[PDB]
């Protein structure tokens, strides 16, 4: 049907350039040009289209990065495909703001650890006690009590999952009412766990049972 | 022959932890790490207790508790690690100063600069409790073929950090050394779960972008 490489085009990213030295249009054309004289030829498709059937996604000056696309990419890598990234992509969000920290910054770090390399910048040279209440169907950690909790979380990661929250009368007195306490998030083939607030042996136990044990 | 889920200790964190200057005396990294065994082990899985800088790469669950120091090259250790399919678990007081003693910057939690946050799926702002013109370039593995390819516009700052990230292309020749080039990264690839993520530093032109698709990209 199609070919086993795309080369992603982005609408944004060529607006963004054609307003010095950057050129997105330009670059996925020598990209498509090279595919094509090393006789693997590869389609053009565009970056919100769906390219989960490729084998290879390429991403030339793909300026502007959201983190829901950068999630894709990962999630695309996570499940074997091949990413290709250029010098000049991820460095901006959808809004047009800059990625903060290091280069590449798209995704607050994901675009980053999926290449497995870093750069400072891009650089081109020439309430007292609160109660939880678990929020799937468990009832794991419902009841429970914490004196200790970090107050600033907010869920990011499209695929995370909050797995217990803040709730009740003295949760609501500090604004706290929903807020994630416990929360679990695919990365790569792997996961990672966020335990917000501080817990007693006999509460850990049961986080522990419900989500970490072997049983 | 030993279990599934390790618990790591870091002594660092654990000094930080004697200081008495964090913002709550309840912070106490070695009595996090007890009654995380105790949960485990009350819960029908004992896990083991093992240092932060052994490699418990074998174990299937890692558990950081109140591990306050975390370097750069730790925090990569984690992510290199669940990225391959290790599940990594991450107290609310985990990674908030960097291995010189210094505050990460940048968000909640600050360690790697973002990478534990990207890991993690989540983010705060703070940690806040209540209660020449033209370079050469050289194939850094045997199969020379980028040798003889130039650029006209490359990224400086590029420095390899995943365990498993591999090096194909570096800048090389005189014009190299006086951008202090020669020996930086121009082209990597990194496995990332069950695929794959090149970086690609410099701009080629189509006959030296073929020349890079035929050697790693083609059919």
């Amino acid at each position: 049907a199609h070919s086993d490489t795309a080369i992603l085009f982005s609408a944004e990213s060529e607006w963004a350039t054609r307003s010095m030295k950057l050129n997105h249009w330009h670059d996925v054309r020598d990209w498509y040009r090279a595919f094509l004289d090393a006789g693997s030829r590869a389609d053009i498709v565009p970056l919100a289209y769906d390219w989960s059937s490729y084998k290879t996604v390429v991403l030339p000056t793909v300026l502007i990065l959201s983190a829901a696309d950068t999630q894709r990419l990962a999630d695309f890598a996570a499940a074997g495909g091949r990413v290709v990234v250029g010098y000049a992509t991820g460095l901006i969000d959808e809004h047009f703001h800059t990625w903060l920290g290091g280069y590449p910054g798209a995704g607050d770090g994901l675009l980053r650890s999926m290449l497995g390399v870093r750069g400072e910048e891009f650089n081109i040279l020439g309430p007292g006690e609160i109660r939880l209440s678990s929020a799937d169907d468990s009832a794991a950690l419902d009841g429970t009590t914490t004196r200790l909790w970090q107050n600033d979380v907010n869920v990011t990661g499209e695929h995370a999952q909050v797995l217990a929250t803040y709730a009740g009368e003295e949760a609501d007195e500090w604004e706290l009412d929903g807020t994630a306490a416990v929360t679990r998030n695919p990365y790569g083939s792997g996961e990672a766990y966020f335990v917000g607030c501080d817990l007693d042996v006999a509460d850990l136990t049961k986080l522990v049972r419900a989500y970490l044990a072997a049983s």
